[PDB]
């Protein structure tokens, strides 16, 4: 199978921008899609990015996703940071007969 | 556009069976796959059921998923609970352009 590795945490000031990486153990990250969901403390997840780089109904232009073939790592970017963005972020990826999750990154907004 | 409702929590003794429900507000719960994942206390999510009722390799058969057309809901059943099963459980389903998560169920094991 495969693993997705993310940094334990990221932090930034309001209005600033952050980038969360999601690396793949084996196989080309492009092989399969990558999703991203936001989970505010003590709460239920909500998708912020899909199809590796799409934004579901409602999610602000502030969120965006990409995929670096050379590094084999997808990344979630949040610009124009707002206090409400403080949450844990997880990348999701698929494998025949299985859904894999990243370790998750805790974003702390310093304002 | 729809919502997935699950009980807030459940607490049972080891050896017993529990049924975490995931009822979908609107839309046929069959037109899309339902996945279930487990998230330990301070841990990253892992899939326990893929595509309605498939159990990914490694997950104990005490875990089972089902879909009930008439009640337009899905269920995660755990037979013969073990303390190791204590965790938050979330159902997930889909729609045209988005992934929807259930609210989550905190299962506590009294052993």
């Amino acid at each position: 199978n495969f693993l997705l590795t993310q940094p334990h945490s990221v932090s930034e000031s309001p209005g600033k921008t952050v980038t969360i990486s999601c690396t793949r153990s084996s196989g080309s990250i492009a092989n399969n899609y990558v999703h991203w969901y936001q989970q505010r403390p003590g709460s239920s997840p909500t998708t912020v990015i899909f199809e590796d780089d799409h934004r579901p109904s409602g999610v602000p232009d502030r969120f965006s996703g990409s995929v670096d073939t050379s590094s084999n790592s997808a990344s979630l970017t949040i610009s124009g940071l707002k206090t409400e963005d403080e949450a844990d972020y997880y990348c999701q990826s698929y494998d025949h007969n299985n859904q894999v999750f990243g370790g998750g990154t805790k974003l702390t907004v310093l304002g």
